[PDB]
């Protein structure tokens, strides 16, 4: 089950498979870089953000 | 909430989930929003879909028993 924290890790994991650079992800995803910076450390934003980067990772979350 | 769960989540479906769980455990928003360390008020906006903190959003499913996962 994801917290806060391993969800960061997580998008951060997938941005990297990805061989996405943190720039063109937040591109991507419409967010800033600091942005994506702050999820991926898990850091707290609005779920809205966290959602704009997992729907702009093609990464789903489901209940368990 | 069987349609719901069969799909990723969204901001929306989330909050749908967490009002299907709450009502599953026949709790009020009162005491679900007590139990979550919430006021009444951030459940409410949670369940209807309107933004908060990601960290607000987890404090919510822990309370309800919530667990979410990478697909």
């Amino acid at each position: 089950p994801l917290n806060q924290q391993s969800l960061g890790l997580l998008i951060k994991e997938r941005r990297k498979s990805a061989a996405l650079t943190q720039d063109v992800a937040a591109m991507l995803c419409g967010v800033t870089k600091k942005t994506l910076i702050r999820v991926e450390k898990g850091e707290d934003v609005y779920i809205s953000t966290v959602f704009k980067i997992l729907d702009g990772l093609g990464i789903d979350i489901v209940s368990a």
